């Protein structure tokens, strides 16, 4: 009977609490030569597979899926296509940490530098001997500093606007408590803040929407703790790789963090990433280190008689 | 493969009942010495709560999930015992989870169609596995307490609802002003949550002052007798038609004579899943019977990494 249903072999993991569903077998054969072609193929010809994995009931609003692919470039370990319950992603830092940890435990890679092919080019990740993984983030920078926004029901706040692979508004939050049991308040506040930025025409470079907000506060045992609001009104359980890269860019620009020095960023759940940077013109090269842990080895089952087989 | 067994493992079968998911634990929890399900449930809560938490807290679980521990039977009559739980604690009964259990046991080769008795921490629940795979559960006795009660909900003026017990207290509204559609769930959530606050503020309760903690809205449907939206504690909506809520609905239909004894009511949910319901009379109350289906969604080995600060849940 189980043998009768369509099967998808996945390895679920989390990176600082933010989960990754790595698909190792069961999606359709993709004939695209490039990772972008394969991604387009999935989206256009085979989207039910993403949806079965990411929509309810099998998925949720925080999960990212990752399709393992054979490498396309000569020196890459593999290819990957990331996706969530709304569509396809291109890069995904926490998912890449999940991927590399998973591949290690499956016996497919050893410690060292690994190149991973994505739809938008290669990502370099270093698997350390102790199992931590460092992602070379895209070049990051601060676009504007100390920008005012009025947030309905809360008042005026100032933040930096910075690119770390996504656009962020970064706020030194003194008013609200950055603790996990205050998450519903922080969720409503930061979501309102995102909507207020849009309404007030506050954007990244060349009008790009700011679709992430991150709040920072002191922490007794890290350099900082954050609360990160993402698309879909979901907070990041992790310190957020691109968001921490954007923070490093701001710290670098202000001189708060020296080149080569380590910044320890705690998340709302108490997980941590380490980061450091090198300067490169008006930008920085950020390096974000974190860990992933396995949480399930699972055969997803698709009952083709279920109206919700491919997700709700 | 040696690494995947540096890790503690829990074998689960995940399924959903009309969209509402059940995680059935088939192996990996500690041995329980309780002679009864109530004692075993107490054992879990008191001596072994990390297992529930690994399964139901993030990252492995979520707010919608219910877990069910499979247990060897303890009443002589029984196919098995079960203990239900969610990310907050232990439940007693769980109709949708029982449908999940029975469907899962069938697919695992443990049972065949027929009547199956299942031991629970509050005694038995009887479930019929039909030849076509559907499963009928007997809900607790249900009844309407009050009829056509007014509540003022700011932004809506007065709404009327029935107050009925189906295992929980519900306020049941024939909703003509709100669109009962999944893409309108945000608006429906704010409305029903406001309605619960207004009932409380205006002293509208169940029997003996019991708080009403569920609201269900009902509308016409072109392929069912009705479609609903069901608001539950924690500001959560039921993906399914809701077993206890549909039982409360049956009690109101029976009281008004809208549904005849033995006749079937087809209740669609916000997600477009459906249950069937019928009742028999029990003095001034009813015995409701809820029929639905569960579908398998995963056969999974949960893995616990000892080096993981979140191994046992966030």
């Amino acid at each position: 009977y189980f043998q009768s249903m369509k099967q998808i072999h996945v390895i679920d993991s989390h990176t600082g609490g933010e989960p990754t569903r790595l698909v190792m077998k069961g999606f359709p054969q993709l004939h695209g030569r490039s990772m972008a072609e394969q991604r387009d193929e999935l989206r256009e010809l085979h989207d039910r597979w993403r949806r079965a994995c990411l929509l309810e009931p099998r998925g949720n609003d925080v999960l990212v899926g990752a399709l393992y692919c054979p490498p396309v470039s000569a020196d890459a370990t593999c290819g990957v296509i990331f996706f969530n319950n709304a569509g396809y992603l291109n890069m995904c830092g926490h998912g890449t940490i999940g991927l590399v940890a998973s591949l290690q435990h499956l016996g497919l890679i050893a410690p060292g530098v690994h190149k991973i092919d994505t739809p938008v080019g290669q990502v370099s990740a270093t698997l350390h001997e102790d199992g931590a993984i460092t992602v070379a983030n895209v070049p990051s920078y601060r676009y504007r500093q100390h920008v005012a926004v009025n947030v309905p029901g809360h008042g005026v706040v100032h933040g930096d606007i910075a690119w770390g692979g996504n656009w962020f508004f970064l706020v030194a939050e003194h008013g609200q408590r950055i603790e996990l049991d205050n998450r519903e308040v922080l969720t409503e506040y930061t979501w309102a803040m995102l909507k207020a930025l849009e309404a007030q025409g506050i954007t990244g470079e060349n009008g790009a929407p700011i679709d992430h907000v991150e709040l920072f506060a002191d922490d007794p045992n890290a350099d900082s703790r954050n609360f990160v609001m993402c698309p879909g009104k979901a907070y990041d359980r992790s310190p957020c790789g691109t968001g921490t890269s954007a923070k490093l860019a701001c710290l670098a620009a202000d001189g708060t963090l020296a080149e080569g020095q380590t910044w320890v960023q705690a998340s709302i759940t108490g997980s941590q990433f380490h980061g450091r940077y090198e300067r490169d013109g008006e930008r920085i090269r950020p390096f974000i280190t974190g860990r992933a842990h396995m949480t399930a080895d699972s055969t997803l089952l698709i009952d083709e008689q279920d109206p919700f087989a491919w997700g709700i």
